[PDB]
């Protein structure tokens, strides 16, 4: 948590919005660790009902998704071929230890 400033900037929610965000962080990483080959898994479209309405409006939400090492697009966020997969872990643990 306090450990990463994207981190520690979404532990200032309450605590339905901070549980609503992390778990569609926890989702989104987990489904690149799951399978880091998987292109479909490596983007987020911006528009996307659970992005737009459960991390946009969250304070901290998409700072722990650049974090964890995605880039904005004009319509998605993207997960780099040559992002570490490691780094994504990282944050992903920091986000899982502050539920």
């Amino acid at each position: 948590g306090s450990a990463s400033p994207a981190v520690a900037e979404l532990c200032q929610n309450t605590p339905e919005t901070f549980l609503e965000a992390s778990k569609l962080l926890l989702t989104y990483a987990d489904a690149i660790l799951r399978n880091p080959n998987d292109e479909a898994a490596r983007s987020i479209r911006i528009g996307n009902t659970a992005f737009s309405t459960r991390l946009l409006p969250v304070r901290g939400a998409v700072e722990c998704l650049f974090e964890m090492g995605f880039e904005e697009g004009e319509t998605h966020l993207i997960f780099p071929k040559k992002a570490s997969v490691e780094q994504l872990q990282k944050i992903r643990d920091l986000i899982a230890i502050e539920r």
